[PDB]
């Protein structure tokens, strides 16, 4: 009966590797990995106390062999650890949306880390409040805890978590297709791609501006690193009546705008939804039209930047799914046997045994992932 001995080693190795690889490499400090060492912590600590006693407790037949004391303790560590898991997944959803839709501040986590962890044990708080010790939470005592409990650790953070993951989908979708337009070789680029992107309309206005070209030619000059070639860009295009002049005049300002230390994280999030042929296509035209020699140098370490978010977007991805497939059936069951009128009592006692053991199995299988997708 090794079936589950072993596979205490696999979770507590893959999460102490997940906790030494971000603060050792020092290549791999991104903002999101410094949640991904708290949960791989979480994930670590289940491990040691709770696998092990938790499995112990199969040989007592659901009794306590242990000094009486530590089991509300050990109840406690256990709501503790789960709501620290789903909630730091929650984190990392939020704080994706929030750091893409608005990057101004967030490009120019200790403290959400903490937020998350006493969020967590105000929720775990009320457990603590012949014959022997029998640790099994009965529904009798512990009755509004089954409901709201499980509410307040599943299903509040799986319904902003859902959201708020798609959100961040959207933006990249938006620019995305907005992009494909924009390289598509009609002015319905810019009505898109203002959107997206959210000086964009001053593009579509172009498309003219009599007392507007003082205030663009001070937006071509709030990019210094395109310097005065996106100025002489748009004085030929001018000059040349829009046609495909106005064309690489746009595909140049979107180079430039994916420069931008601002702009480059988004940018590089909608770049990893597409074909990712015809938008390096458009970028390069950008690159040979703003002149800038080292241009395809930069082209390049864009779409190289882009790739990266959407190895991390799969990587996470299917950490969600896994969290929604495994953790699932035992939240849905455990609100089952608060409201029934004739289920047998064994009849959902011998499934949430077996689905109270499913959902800590996710705790080794997020370093995995990680793994086979590094
Ligand atoms: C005998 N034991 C089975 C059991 C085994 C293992 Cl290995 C872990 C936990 C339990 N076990 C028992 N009773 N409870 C639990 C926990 C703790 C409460 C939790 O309920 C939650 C969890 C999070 C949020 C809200 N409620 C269900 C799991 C009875």
């Amino acid at each position: 009966a090794l079936l589950i001995l072993m596979v205490i080693i696999p979770t507590i190795g893959g999460n102490t590797l997940v906790i030494l690889a971000v603060s050792l490499e020092k290549k791999l400090q991104y903002a999101t990995n410094y949640f991904l060492m708290s949960l791989a912590v979480a994930d670590l600590l289940v491990g040691l106390f709770v696998m092990p006693i938790a499995l112990l407790t199969i040989m007592f037949e659901a009794m306590w062999p242990l000094p009486l004391v530590l089991c509300p303790a050990w109840l406690f560590l256990d709501v503790l650890f789960s709501t620290a898991s789903i909630w730091h997944l929650c984190a990392i959803s939020v704080d994706r949306y929030i750091a893409i839709k608005k990057p101004i501040q967030a490009n120019q986590a200790f403290i959400k880390i903490t937020v998350v962890w006493l969020i967590s044990i105000g929720i775990a708080i009320p457990v603590p409040i012949p014959n022997n010790i029998t640790c099994v939470l009965t529904k009798e005592r512990f009755g509004d805890f089954m409901l709201f409990g499980s509410l307040a650790a599943f299903f509040t953070p799986l319904a902003i978590m859902i959201v708020t993951y798609f959100l961040t989908i959207r933006f990249r979708r938006r620019g995305a297709e907005a992009l494909e337009r924009a390289f598509s070789l009609k002015e319905a680029l810019l009505a898109a791609l203002d959107a997206l992107a959210e000086l964009l309309a001053l593009l579509r206005r172009l498309l003219l501006p009599a007392d507007e070209l003082a205030a663009l030619r001070a937006a071509l000059t709030r990019f210094p690193e395109f310097r005065e070639a996106l100025l002489a860009l748009l004085d030929r295009y001018l000059a040349t009546r829009d046609l495909a002049d106005a064309r690489d005049l746009v595909w140049a300002l979107v180079l430039a705008i994916a420069s931008d230390p601002r702009y480059r994280p988004a940018v590089a999030a909608m770049i990893a939804f597409g074909d990712a042929e015809v938008l390096r296509a458009g970028l390069l035209r950008g690159a040979e039209a703003l002149g800038l020699p080292g241009g395809e140098a930069l082209v390049e370490e864009i779409m190289a930047e882009a790739e990266n978010e959407q190895r991390a977007s799969k990587v996470l991805g299917i950490v969600f799914f896994l969290f929604l497939l495994m953790w699932c059936p035992f939240f849905i069951t455990n609100i089952t046997l608060v409201l029934c009128d004739s289920c047998n009592q064994t009849t959902l006692q011998m499934l949430l045994e077996i689905f109270v053991w499913i959902g800590y199995v996710s705790s080794g299988v997020n370093p995995l992932v990680y793994t086979l997708f590094n």
